[PDB]
């Protein structure tokens, strides 16, 4: 009985759609490179003077494409700064493959 639906993809842009303004810049959300949260991580706290967006990373925030740290001014919405996902990380060349797939042929 897990609970999953559609793949994750935190658009670098701030998901506001109603910042009450048209010129907001990331205020504070310096995540830690390759972070990883599963109980509510930080969130791009954007602000302008009468509103502030927030990239609430509900249980997530592995810092995948975090390139624009708080301070970049693009807008109170589209302002794309980083793509969150909470990746688990996993590297390993492994050019050989003794086995084939995960289908254990009876």
């Amino acid at each position: 009985g897990s609970n999953m639906s559609y793949p994750p993809h935190m658009q670098v842009l701030l998901p506001a759609l109603s910042p009450t303004m048209t010129m907001g810049t990331v205020q504070r959300w310096e995540k830690k490179v390759g972070e990883k949260l599963s109980e509510g991580d930080l969130l791009a706290e954007i602000e302008t003077d009468k509103a502030t967006i927030g990239f609430e990373v509900q249980e997530e925030g592995y810092l995948a494409k975090i390139l624009v740290p708080e301070g970049t001014r693009d807008v109170p919405l589209g302002t794309p700064l980083c793509i969150i996902v909470e990746k688990e990380a996993d590297i390993s060349a492994f050019a050989d493959y003794r086995p084939t797939e995960v289908t254990d042929l009876k």
